[PDB]
């Protein structure tokens, strides 16, 4: 494990909100950080 798994738009989304995928344990099938994961990251503190 070295590169995080997430959708390109999710990465941009996070970068836009100040969030980094590297700190988001996405649950997309294999652990892909989806818009839901990010939205949960900010609204899940």
């Amino acid at each position: 494990n070295r590169r995080v798994i997430a959708m390109p738009s999710v990465r941009k989304w996070a970068r836009e909100k100040g969030v980094d995928i590297r700190l988001v344990q996405g649950t997309g099938k294999n652990g892909r950080v989806l818009k839901e994961d990010i939205d949960a990251f900010l609204a899940g503190g």
